């Protein structure tokens, strides 16, 4: 899996779209697996991570940040904040001004990596981008 590759490009198209200024908090969700197989899921995310770190020197909350939030709030330690209210309200909790979603779909050989960046203050889709992995 070129993550890399893949994310890049969807990393610096999603810089260049309007509402996202950067140098801000970002809140990363983790790659959500959608393929027929077994993906390494914290490989990817770390890899998003890294780009999204790296360019456009954006603010990550932090691992950590994520799971003492949820804690505060109640959620399942193991929670994923799949759902935008879960998204929201662990968004606030942090500092976080945007919330990242990303997911790998179709055939686990060659998978879809989709990605929406939600305002956290109002909720809104504003950017969406998807992008094939390739080898």
């Amino acid at each position: 899996y070129d993550w890399n590759g893949a994310m890049q490009p969807l990393v610096s198209k999603m810089l260049q779209a309007d509402g996202v200024t950067a140098g801000s908090v970002l809140l990363v969700d983790s790659v959500n697996n959608r393929t027929n197989g077994s993906l390494n899921a914290n490989e990817a995310t770390e890899t998003l991570r890294n780009a999204l770190a790296n360019n456009g020197k954006f603010t990550l909350v932090s691992v950590q940040q994520l799971s003492m939030a949820k804690q505060q709030l109640g959620l399942s330690p193991q929670d994923s904040l799949g759902t935008r209210s879960k998204a929201i309200g662990i968004a606030r909790n942090v500092g976080a001004q945007y919330v990242l979603y990303s997911s790998a779909s179709g055939n686990v050989n060659a998978p879809a990596l989709q990605m929406q960046l939600m305002l956290v203050q109002t909720g809104e889709i504003i950017w969406s981008g998807k992008g094939a992995v390739q080898q």
